[PDB]
């Protein structure tokens, strides 16, 4: 989980409670990934990147990782809650 996202990049700029570049994880999730399938929806926002949805620096096009590894990360978030 942690080492996974960190292994890739999500944790690189998305911590669990604190944030460095953009918003932290517990927040992004409780921000939109706390209702319906926002995980996949937002997953669309992830690949689409963000510019003025939060206020931090604009994140590049990074979905999660690859095919399953990425899907596993997004899930790790829904579970991160
Ligand atoms: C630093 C290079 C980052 C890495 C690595 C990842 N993200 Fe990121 N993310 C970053 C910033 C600076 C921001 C804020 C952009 C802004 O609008 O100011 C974000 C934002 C997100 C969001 C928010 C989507 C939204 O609500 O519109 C998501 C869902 C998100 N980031 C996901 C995400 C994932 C899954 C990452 C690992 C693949 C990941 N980010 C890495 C900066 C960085």
């Amino acid at each position: 989980d942690a080492d996974l996202a960190k292994k890739n990049n999500c944790i690189a700029c998305h911590q669990v409670e604190t944030k460095v570049v953009g918003p932290a994880l517990k927040d992004i999730a409780a921000k939109y990934a706390d209702k319906d399938d926002a995980a996949t929806y937002l997953a669309g926002k992830i690949k689409g990147g963000s510019s003025g949805v939060w206020g931090q620096i604009p994140m590049p096009p990074n979905v999660n990782v690859s095919d399953a590894d990425a899907k596993a990360l997004a899930d790790w978030i829904l579970t991160l809650k």
